[PDB]
């Protein structure tokens, strides 16, 4: 279905390195539709909730601290297979192992400063979207370029 | 002063044509700092207030209708001379007269679909920013690349 | 051999989305030489002949209708291993599975609107070229940048 | 009117330097619609006719020889004010005097190798189009991105 | 004459902001030939000599300190009218007044951090080149793309 | 460790095709720091030493001749995993087999004209760096964008 949505957040390092527009442009070119978008400095509570899955791990603390360390550009994209597609456009966890052509492959060097976050599944996408955005902040009627879908 | 701010809004045509990231990237490259950012479908009241200066003109109606016709990406940039600089990066009113190298020169053809709005003065910038953004939505502490300012 | 040729056609969706120049530029950068090029709205006969291999399949009808639905930019590129190379630059059938860095990976989302066609073999390349182009429309003397071939 | 057309020809030097896609992409981004397109090696007769206005000047010979010296990509673009707009995107006669942001400003250095030709007026555009293209080679129904024109 | 040369130095701020390749690529695209190139951290003596013309001004001290504050990428480009052309590609002294399409127009905001230096005349170019480069470090035989000069 | 270094040399074909800035920009974007950089026409001795590992093979002669055939831009980049990362950004030996997104995948077609050389291991990187650069030519203090490393 073409109404699939994913949550992406350009982390503080990406924002600080001026990659926000470059990242958004890549998704717009692909044909995904921007359904939600806003810059914010995440509070500890939102952060801990975002990374709840790692709450029992030791690096959980470092994740929370970093993401709340500066502005973040949170966005929600809609489109067919956007969740897996966006992961693919992002690259693998280690930027050094990510292929040129992907966001982390092109701009990153360190796991801890890997620029962007993308939901890893439709269900995590749904949880993250509802976590980071009020429903009023999301487009209800999405109209993509007609030359994109059969 | 380097804390000058301007208000930019990628109008519905720019959003629909997938130029949001391309426009943001241009300002980030320049060295201006993203201080506010969000996508929204403007209500009639916000629109009429935004274009209040033309409220006595006949084309006022067309301005209001268009901007409320679809999503808009509103943003606030900070930096030295950002208000005049951003206007310069945008181009002149008529995209056909705008030089290559500017947003309207590169992507537009019609006055009525000229892609983006930029405050025309510091005072209009201050009015528009306060109009489109709650104070909570704007970064308070802005830190630019240290290689930008002497 | 460096005189190998392949047939590429930017389908109606690619033309309509303004990707013609972006696609041609990618091949020119690679070092392949443009040997034939023209825009046309394919007739049903040319279309059915182009997709003859699927004439017994049900989706054959949809293929024919789409390609004749609007202008198409047909082109022939020459160079060593251009047939496989061009396929690689294009991506896989499903744009969602195509890697960033490839045409379909960067710009497409749907199999049915996958932007471009590239011959799948030297023999199909030879058949397609002879199908879409009169011999008078193809360069006879091709001279590539001397820094490309040993 | 939005049905205005102009004739552009990427001269032999532009084709040889691999700038065809880069030039087409610039016009597509602007929002102009590709209405005719083909590569050809101009004959002396077409060349002399193209440059007829200089037939009494001494450099006329050099113009004719160069343009017939290799392949040329001829194209016709449609859009509002496309004739003046395209000239503006091209730059001035001397590439060294052309501003960055324009084709000649970005890629050329010599008047004699100034990359591209653009009609200088609507009437010359009409003469050149009819000179370089058969009517069958031009789109009759042009549909631009709806977000381009008011 | 096509053997004209100019001296360009990407100052410490440009190097630090990762603009070295972007700046070199702009000149290579234009058709100018790289004749000398090296990264170095300028000593005080070279700096004072470089800016000797301002030695009687008060800002002379600030010029010397900045340029010796970090690595610099010095380069010499050759081509017809390269000295004026390169200045034009650079922009005006104040990056805020420089037009999009130029280096300072696209990437700078402050006079003191204006990214790059370009000789202002053929004679200053000759003095700077001889100042920053040993003759052994400059190409003697320069061969440009044959499609550049008539 | 983040102080790892690799040696890259844009071979004569890459320099001649104007890809120097494009290649440097890719590494700068990735976050690697330029530690050494200079253009030179390699002597036979440096060449034979560079390719010593193939000195017993027949193609050794062709390697030496080509690299000494014109200017070369030698550079040293520093960063975590830069040696493997840079190889990955370069592509595989055969440009035709290299994926879009990599230097050879995007710009090359022939093994013999594969544009750039990158050390294949840390030890070969150390040997090549010491071979091509005097210690005085390498930055001692390297400071990367702070948003790159955790």
């Amino acid at each position: 279905v073409n109404k699939e949505r994913t949550f992406l957040a350009v982390k503080p390092d990406g924002v600080a390195r001026g990659l926000v527009g470059e990242i958004i442009a890549r998704y717009e070119k692909k044909g995904f539709v921007l359904v939600g978008l806003k810059q914010l400095v995440p509070t500890k509570d939102l952060a801990e909730s975002h990374y709840a899955e790692h709450k029992e791990r030791p690096f959980f603390g470092g994740l929370v601290s970093f993401i709340t360390s500066g502005p973040v550009v949170a966005m929600v994209f809609e489109g067919k297979g956007v969740v897996a597609s966006a992961r693919l456009m992002i690259g693998v966890t280690n930027p050094l192992a990510s292929a040129g052509g992907s966001i982390r492959g092109d701009f990153g060097v360190d796991v801890g400063r890997n620029i962007i976050h993308g939901s890893d599944s439709v269900e995590s996408a749904n949880r993250e979207i509802a976590l980071w955005f009020k429903p009023e902040e999301l487009l209800t009627e999405v109209k993509p370029n007609p030359n994109l879908y059969e």
